[PDB]
């Protein structure tokens, strides 16, 4: 027997249109996307030019929009230079994602009080979500603080960070946060099999420690998201390898085994994979919209997934228990079986439907 | 400016069909819902006959189909007599509601091993929630860590309850709750203009302390409902006053005055009427449906609302700030400035919905 899931929402991927399609497109990430469960995904603004200002979303939009299989929202990216410019599309876009350690020069803060200088302009209804590790959770949680606002950590990967928030969340402080497949399923022990270039991923790795930590704090984490980030394997194996894994056909098997094992419930999965989305992004539901997944057969994860144009997986030998089957889209079938049945189009922006929009004070 | 919000959740209304239709019929308490900005309610089970068996689900069912003017879920109520035979209905109703405090003879609980008997049989997927009061709310979480599973607790009303469960949440625990507008917005302050019929209530009205506490402690309350429990002034003012307030019709202008007030954001408030409602009951969303609201016409709540048959109020005389203009439910206008025009059969029982089934294993 199948179970129906709905909609699965991942807010935290790098689909690299424009500017490095050969890493990933719109139409390749989101069959990804489909492929792993996913209806919904959140797309990240480090692309080339990256989405820092209303030309470039402007831009992005027409290019999800003609390539997209699945629906998105896109998010605005904060630079040294953009504070207090983004009002007029501020409320089109997925939220503003601050970059706080390691970027692209576009989008490099150097400097707290930039930090904050977006915190005060942009408009205070809107999500703002911020790559932020170790003692930099601290720092922006000070400036969320300061500034009377929430903020949303991206990709915890560590006992610390975890235990931060924690102590955030027990004196009351509007914090949420996410946690990526790889800091619950890969860590320092995998390194020697990935290799150096490959297992180049920010955060990076942790320590059975940081891993167990993070399935002891469960109830910390309020949402799943891959950070899907893919690169070539030449990229990956190369000089200078860029971080990031490709993790959105990976994400749900992954996930399923656990559940499939007692380590966490179906419950537990969907409020992170679905209703927090939604609740901490505003994010509209999906009409007839809904995910067949099996949970008996098991299988061993390929050397590379079928959509991702990265083309590897660090997931690469691992043994899951759960397949996605069936995926149907604003009533269309749009993936069964490894076959992806809906055209680079389907998709839409879902903060231009009515119900997408975030609601605010007139 | 209107501000447009999505579908309002109220997870715990008492609807008095079958058998106290005086007090409140499923036509006439949805119709103060939809006044109120909700489109959809779950009726607890404390009716004549209670809701405590398979038959008596089936008539209400009925009763609610032909009568229900906005989308609806039923609870099952626990007995002593009927742990471990509710299995095949179970998964059609919102959720088995146990009355540990004061309570009719039928759905009264003699012995925490009858709790510890439904938390054991009711299937582990479906939601359970409690009337626990005072210490009970520490007895019922210690019998869902026992049977590993997790509670929602109902309309918290003292500091000592709200710092409870601020404890477990602190601890990683599976415990939500709720709280009901009279505990926010009434004390014992207000017993004198009251009277001691009228002000009757269970759980009580609270200190100033305890109303201070639920404030300061927003961040652990997931979710307002309104505990509608209409009786007819006649009652309330009579020989043996029954406990019980209505309060459809006046939750959302008194939470919108308390937003309008910054005593709490919208998002606060659309969290707590929307989107934990429909994540803690695995509720499924409405088509087509929403909620105009007009923050900025200043009215006194009258002696009685409109619609509600208990033809009375105790938050008369008290000045708010917030009107619900306009509901469309499933594509139609079902509310407009006092006037319902939806009929009665218009709502629909939301488990009956494929994506309102509550997602379980195989
Ligand atoms: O875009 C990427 O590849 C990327 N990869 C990472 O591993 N971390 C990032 O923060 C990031 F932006
Ligand atoms: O049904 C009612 O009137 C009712 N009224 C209350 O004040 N408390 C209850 O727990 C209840 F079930
Ligand atoms: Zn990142
Ligand atoms: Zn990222
Ligand atoms: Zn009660
Ligand atoms: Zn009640």
């Amino acid at each position: 027997k199948l179970v129906r899931l709905p909609g699965l929402i991942d807010v935290h991927v790098h689909l690299r249109e424009p500017g490095g399609t050969h890493k990933e497109d719109f139409a390749s990430g989101t069959a990804a996307a489909l492929a792993g469960g996913i209806t919904m995904v959140c797309a990240m603004p480090n692309t080339r030019p990256p989405i820092i200002d209303a030309p470039a979303l402007a831009l992005a939009q027409k290019l999800a929009e003609a390539g997209a299989r699945c629906d998105f929202a896109l998010f605005l990216g904060a630079s040294s230079e953009n504070a207090g410019t983004l009002g007029t599309v501020a409320g089109s876009a997925a939220g503003l994602k601050l970059y706080l350690n390691e970027t692209f020069s576009e989008l490099r803060l150097d400097s707290v009080v930039q930090w904050m200088e977006h915190f005060e302009t942009w408009p205070s209804h809107l999500p703002i979500v911020a790559h932020a590790e170790q003692q930099t959770v601290a720092a922006v949680l000070m400036v969320a603080q300061l500034t009377q606002r929430s903020v949303h950590i991206c990709h915890v990967a560590r006992k610390e960070e975890i235990l931060l928030i924690k102590a955030a969340k027990a004196r009351g402080l509007p914090v949420t946060c996410e946690v990526a497949p790889h800091h619950l399923f890969l860590s320092h022990d995998d390194l020697e099999r990935l290799g150096p270039g490959k297992g180049e991923v920010r955060p990076e790795l942790g320590s059975r420690q940081d891993v167990e930590a993070l399935w002891e704090n469960m109830a910390v984490i309020d949402c799943f998201a891959s950070d899907h980030a893919p690169h070539t394997l030449e990229e990956k194996c190369g000089s200078r390898p860029p971080p990031g894994f490709p993790g959105l056909e990976t994400m749900l098997p992954l996930l399923l085994t656990a559940v499939s094992e007692g380590r966490l419930s179906l419950d537990d999965l969907l409020q992170r994979l679905h209703h927090n989305p939604r609740r901490i992004f505003h994010l509209p539901p999906q009409e007839d919209t809904y995910v067949e997944v099996d949970l008996e057969h098991e299988w061993t994860i390929p050397s590379h997934m079928p959509f991702s144009k990265a083309h590897w997986t660090p997931f690469e030998g691992q043994k899951v228990k759960g397949t996605v089957r069936r995926v149907v889209l604003q009533g269309e079938v749009a993936y069964i079986d490894g076959q992806v049945l809906v055209p680079p189009g389907y998709g839409q922006d879902v903060r231009k439907w009515p119900q997408g929009a975030v609601p605010q004070l007139p």
